[PDB]
């Protein structure tokens, strides 16, 4: 809803956790990322 710019937030697909991935950067991190 409110993340920062250059994050997307994505869903797994083998299990199904919720997590964010920055095109930018080419990361991912599962805790709430600030900026």
């Amino acid at each position: 809803s409110k993340l920062p710019p250059g994050w997307e937030k994505r869903m797994s697909r083998n299990s199904g956790r919720v997590y964010y991935f920055n095109h930018i950067t080419n990361a991912s991190q599962f805790e709430r990322p600030s900026g």
